[PDB]
């Protein structure tokens, strides 16, 4: 047995997908019957599927390796920008009035049926010591519960200095806003591993010059966490944490100003 | 007098007041002898001058020739017509058209990109209703402006315009006049089919051609002129007369200016002419 | 008894997939056993069918396909196709090319247009391509040239920025049997002049170039025994592969 | 009270002149008459020159966009692609380039294999920046859905060398004083910290050393820091 276990990503409920782990009797002693092949024998790569019946943890066993699995899923739809047929996001302020500031707001919706995470990171075009404090976006954070609606506001205070470089065109780029998200449940995980591999010290050098700026805002304790003890019985590992953090999803809306 | 101009006469398009250009024409000497001549322009509304003033003179030494420029600077709205007079220092004449104002039709309520596109979005496809959306049009000029729009939809099956509904389909607006263009699109099966695919999904695109009325007038004339000869006729014309063909038709609410009666143009002027149509594409996209 | 639909006729389907259509006491009448009905080629080639009510409707089919592919072109992540001619020496003009190969099983049909982003009246065509329209069998691999000598109208308006938008290369790509089958209904669309109004604009400018007679084609007799009709043509119309180049030049300095 | 003790400018074109305004208001005006520093009550500085980094055999879009393509992955076999690096300018050229990859796995740094990860150009000097990709199964993973597949994103920030020395001098006594010690800078930072390390084939130009720069006129010195990106794109 190569993978000592197998760890699945949050699953929409009638959904099904296939991992595989190479290799008498074999039996997957679930009760609750969510992973299946139900019981074989083969004589000498063997392939398992999951169907998460109820939202909730699965957890599974074959004569012995250990299957995990977590069902449900979270869809942050993010509204009152503008989509592009290629697929870019956009969001305009309008024209700047003399002597004022522009602001806007995004709305967030879950349409998923788990608690969803959001991190919120705003990253100005221009290059300036003070380039923060020209911009100020509430909520930075937050968690949303399924079927929640959140509206996010930006103001921007244009300081001369930023659109001394905005000059030159009549539709100018400004910035750019990341919204990573996704499930929350998905976040204990890859937090309750990072930590696992930080005391231990597996990503410490070289390799972990961009991928703790990815995994860095995440992995802290947001503001609003209740805690669910769903996720403590799931342990994942070292060779399926590629798979862990493809489910962090990342959006950069478009921010422009006209002339 | 021995000469022989390039041009005929010299025509400008439309510029605002207080804005100048200049155009050159190669003056020719013929006779192998030694002519000297005056030129001065009867200006009265002081439109067009030279480059120094109102009058020049130079030599010209067997078929030793030049080339002359003349700047137009439109002081009030409105027609400006004037005449070189080539004298001996007996007469040659070169006469000059220009027309003086501006028009700026201000596409709004659409979303544009850094990058330069104009995006219109019609929202979301409710189950058993179709969609519909609204653009503005303002003209910030000071001469008419014209508009023609002609919608283009993404699919392709025989009926494919009959889905669509667009209002005003052709205008004109005066300046600091406001209008709305409505477009409807009650969606057939046919269309959704390639939408599938994407989450936002192009289904159409709207094309606006505008720009000032009496250089329409103009370019109409001379396009008419033209296409009877059989001058703009073959392969070389393909795009260009698909833009400019359906803008030479009448258009409804078409009131008949007469201050572009005494414009000469000419073949010559054609292209520079027909250079400021102005035109955009608007997308046309849904979120399924 | 009645039926919305007195024929069926279905699309050039790939070796071996199957097509569904809808319709609205049950024996068929198919010679290849090739077929709600639903459509799968057992032979590379036409199909046929007369179903038998227990009183007949006709079935129709082909199948196929041609998957003409562009190389020596730029593609993008988004999926739009760029192509660029360099850069303008001077007293030179600018050139490029692209291949087509048809990866198919099925003969594939090209029709190439151009429009140019600068609009004026020279007469003397600053675009020269070649061919401007072909057909490849199975497995033809074919170049096209286009050339480009810039006028100072062509150059005015390319002023601006250091990337220039040139012109536009429209490919209407597919497979043969299909613009026959297109063709021969559309001569029908006329003999009533059933949407001259204003379909005449923008379908007619789709599909008119595409109903004359191409330069070698050999008059394959395949498509004859074919009673694909209106109904369809919309379906039908569908298998008209479209695409868009984009022609670039980048400004000296 | 003059609003500030020194004035400095950026580095020039050849001949042309910018006009900035000091307010006391004054506005005056600099010309570079030799491709070198510069230096009634007078107090300014200021330094003439430029370096055009120009970035090659990259197909760009009339959007402004750049974007270079590996090919198709050939079975067994890892792609590798090359880029065109000239200095279209008269003085030496900084050029610190970072990659990023589109695929978030444990190992991202190690796949990815780029020269000369920094270096610097004196005017004229033709240099191609090697990258190559060895794609792990975690990358495959993600680029599956569609059939033109972006892989990464390449950072090339590059610009005026002798500005560079200038940015490094007052950014070294802004950190050793604490003025922005802080973690906002994140943002800042991983802009203009890359630039401000020692590169290798630096040869050490005392002709910046009596530019008296101070807090206030940073900004406009940073401001000169040209950032271009290169999109990484792989068929099938």
């Amino acid at each position: 047995t190569t993978h000592a276990a197998l760890s699945w990503n949050s699953l929409k409920i009638g959904k099904s997908e296939i991992k595989e782990f190479t290799i008498i009797q074999a039996t997957i002693s679930d009760s609750e019957k969510n992973f299946r092949f139900t019981t074989i024998v083969l004589a000498l790569t063997l392939s398992v599927v999951f169907s998460p019946h109820h939202i909730g943890a699965a957890s599974g066993k074959i004569i012995q390796i250990f299957l995990y699995g977590y069902g449900g899923y979270s869809k942050v739809e993010i509204s009152e920008v503008f989509k592009d047929t290629n697929g870019k996001m956009w969001l305009s302020f309008g024209m700047l009035n003399s002597e004022n500031s522009l602001n806007a707001k995004i709305k967030l919706q879950n349409t998923g049926d788990l608690c969803s995470y959001v991190k919120i990171k705003l990253t100005p075009k221009a290059v300036y010591p003070t380039m923060i404090s020209s911009w100020q976006v509430n909520p930075t954070e937050l968690l949303l519960n399924p079927k929640e609606v959140q509206w996010v506001t930006l103001e921007f205070h244009p300081r001369k200095e930023d659109l001394a470089l905005l000059q030159k065109s009549d539709v100018s780029h400004v910035g750019t806003l990341l919204i990573t998200h996704g499930d929350e449940p998905t976040r204990l995980r890859i937090r309750r591993l990072y930590k696992k591999m930080k005391e231990t010290g597996e990503l410490n050098g070289n390799e972990n010059e961009t991928f703790r700026n990815i995994v860095h805002p995440i992995c802290k304790v947001f503001s609003g966490e209740q805690l669910v003890s769903d996720v403590i019985p799931i342990r994942d590992s070292v060779q399926n944490f590629g798979d862990l953090c493809r489910e962090i999803r990342q959006h950069e809306i478009m921010l422009t100003m006209e002339v």
